[PDB]
């Protein structure tokens, strides 16, 4: 759906509009790239537009309808569609009067340091958050080394007969477990970059055994993460008997994709929780659970509690 091929390759003319000429040593920089793993292009400009200028897309600096970022036969591309982006010079003649030095980041390619209001070359390590996003629950300031958690237990307690692990194995004792997975051993082998096959069966569990790493931040690892909700977590519903369950690893929603995703996954179960079990030990790390598929019958305050 939202990951599709060349997504790169069609922002190098959006990059353009903002002076960014990205050499491959700072695409690598984007963990897909490296990987060559199929990516939304607006989560990448997204992105992008917070470690350049320390704002995300909700600014508006990207809102110009220059270039087209759009998705055909799988592949991002720059073909015609509203769907248009491209730097926003009345956006940036606003934003000069609280950070004066923008104007000249956004029209050489330099990175606008957030934190003095001055001009660097790119890394990634400069503006870690948007500073004009109120974010919706309190993030992990001080993240920690921890050995992986080990979620076997928590998906045995769960209802149902039937489950789907989807990405690192995991076994869980009592049920009759389908694995899908780029691993060799998997009972469906498939690239996740290219989310769930709609070939797959029903269940009544669907456990996302799927992580990212933290490196720089915790808005980072979450966006990092986005992709892999959209293309794992909310194709879940597709294959889920009535009343069925969803659980997947997440790190809350500190970005605006992760945000919309969860917030759209949730509207289709009767109940939505966030929990932290004891083996969750990676202070950023959440389980996202969503039980009563098509059924009827804070999500915020949670993350809160527990990032704080």
């Amino acid at each position: 759906n939202k990951a599709n091929v060349c997504w790169a390759k069609a922002l190098v003319p959006v990059l353009k509009t903002a002076g960014i000429d990205m050499t491959t040593e700072q695409w690598n920089t984007v963990d897909y790239f490296e990987t060559d793993k199929a990516h939304s292009a607006e989560i990448v400009l997204n992105q992008l537009c917070v470690r350049f200028f320390g704002l995300d897309l909700d600014s508006g600096l990207f809102s110009a309808p220059t270039v087209p970022l759009s998705i055909r036969n799988n592949h991002w591309d720059n073909s015609p569609s509203p769907n248009m982006y491209g730097l926003n010079k009345e956006v940036v003649r606003q934003l000069s009067r609280r950070y004066p030095q923008l104007p000249r980041a956004v029209a050489t390619g330099r990175v606008y340091d957030m934190n003095t209001g001055t001009l660097r070359n790119y890394d990634p390590r400069i503006n870690l958050v948007p500073v004009n996003r109120r974010l919706p629950h309190a993030l992990v300031l001080h993240h920690n080394e921890h050995p992986q958690s080990d979620f076997s237990s928590f998906v045995s307690k769960l209802k149902g007969r039937t489950v789907l692990v989807v990405g690192e194995k995991l076994s869980v004792p009592g049920k009759m477990v389908d694995w899908l997975s780029d691993r060799p051993e998997a009972t469906f082998r498939a690239r996740l970059d290219l989310g769930i096959p709609g070939d797959v069966p029903k269940y009544d569990i669907i456990f996302v055994n799927v992580r990212t790493p933290y490196k720089y931040h915790h808005y980072q690892q979450c966006e990092d993460h986005a992709i892999k909700l959209s293309m794992l977590t909310k194709k879940a519903c597709l294959h889920l008997n009535p009343g069925g369950t969803c659980v997947s690893i997440g790190y809350g929603y500190a970005d605006r994709a992760s945000e919309s995703i969860i917030g759209a996954i949730a509207r289709q179960f009767a109940f939505s929780r966030v929990c932290k079990p004891k083996s969750s030990l990676e202070e950023t790390e959440v389980l996202f659970v969503f039980i009563g598929y098509d059924r009827a019958a804070k999500l915020s305050s949670t993350l809160t509690n527990i990032y704080t």
